[PDB]
């Protein structure tokens, strides 16, 4: 049923350096998610170029973000191409080693955690508001995978036997309880409007 | 030996938006190149972590700038994945057709030239400087090929015999008569400073 695996030492120490580190600038960690979501989603338009057929699973290339007050949950949704349970395990489909070195590197000559995103580790961001982070995943060569890590230098694989959505990746973030103002509308709005305003895809924020 | 194709329309018309625009910031189209050799960097670093031998090519993960006054040509190099011929032909596996789309969408919403690449439609910033732009590429998968384009609606394709590479891309820009600062030393410094200095990758200046 499920498998426990240890971060690699470097993404431990990115993890632990986002939990830690005094930093205001929050929201920035949106921009991030919806962007990893905008790449999924190009790479799917540019397969399915060539074979149509890629698209079966799902023809609408979408954003959806869906908040939740009940249960503390911010929900990211597309139908990228979704990730492989080996893709998963090595870091989300990351290069999260050399772009953690990067990273690490650039803070040392006045980068600050906003530019996370340059070094390809952007999904880490997550840790900024959330306590736990469920990615749920579904690409055209495998079976739907939950990864699941609530930090302290472990994460685990299962496969998902619920809700099965035919193409894409759900990102669920189980907000700390000072955060909550990310599941405000108008919060929302206002991020995805400053940051996110030119993305290629249609971004529909959910009602509660 | 060559072989001759047509742009899509959308390709054409961005193109021709490029040339014929008014605008003064040229300077991003090397920021545009040496983001895309990182991209496919990025995806050579990637497979290399799951099968070592996608390595045997090249381990040397890098970008070179070579500047000819002579010949009035600024090079780009990088010993990222490479192109097939396929993925040449398919806008240098870009999602061009809809990045063009939504690029002039934001340019109605108050964009500007220098966000082409939110659009994934980067390396066509090329031709605010160059005439013609030769792209030759190597991928694992593929034999040596150069793309050749000086606009006007359609681009070129050939085998290369020309000097192997092993494995990457190379990026030709000839320059136009009224460009030439971007063959100084201190101009390319300049630019690789202000808009690429945090790129995982070893920038190399080449002197002349
Ligand atoms: C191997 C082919 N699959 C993908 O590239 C993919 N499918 O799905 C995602 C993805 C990942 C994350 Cl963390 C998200 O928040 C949203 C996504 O769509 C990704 C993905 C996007 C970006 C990324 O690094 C910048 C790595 C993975
Ligand atoms: C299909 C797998 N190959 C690649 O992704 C690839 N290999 O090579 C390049 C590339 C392209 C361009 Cl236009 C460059 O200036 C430099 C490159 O390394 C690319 C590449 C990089 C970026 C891109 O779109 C943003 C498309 C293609
Ligand atoms: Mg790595
Ligand atoms: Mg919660
Ligand atoms: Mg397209
Ligand atoms: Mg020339």
């Amino acid at each position: 049923e499920v498998e426990t695996f240890a971060f690699q030492a470097e993404i431990a120490q990115l993890m632990s350096l986002i939990i830690n580190t005094f930093y205001s600038n929050k929201e920035i960690f949106l921009r991030e998610l919806i962007s990893n979501s905008s790449d999924a989603l190009d790479k799917i338009r540019y397969e399915s170029l060539t074979d149509p057929s890629k698209l079966d699973s799902g023809k609408e290339l979408h954003i959806n973000l869906i908040p939740n007050k009940q249960d503390r949950t911010l929900t990211i949704v597309d139908t990228g191409i979704g990730m492989t349970k080996a893709d998963l395990i090595n870091n989300l489909g990351t290069i999260a080693k050399s772009g953690t070195k990067a990273f690490m590197e650039a803070l040392q000559a006045g980068a600050d955690i906003s530019m996370i995103g340059q070094f390809g580790v952007g999904f880490y961001s997550a840790y900024l508001v959330a306590e736990k982070v469920t990615v749920i995943t579904k690409h055209n060569d495998d079976e739907q995978y939950a990864w699941e890590s609530s930090a302290g230098g472990s994460f685990t694989v299962r496969t998902d036997t619920g809700e099965p959505m035919g193409r894409g990746t759900k990102v669920i973030l189980h907000l700390k309880e000072d955060q909550t103002e990310y599941l405000e509308e108008r919060r929302i709005k206002e991020i995805v409007k400053k940051h996110s305003q030119f993305i290629g895809y249609p971004i529909t924020l959910f009602v509660e």
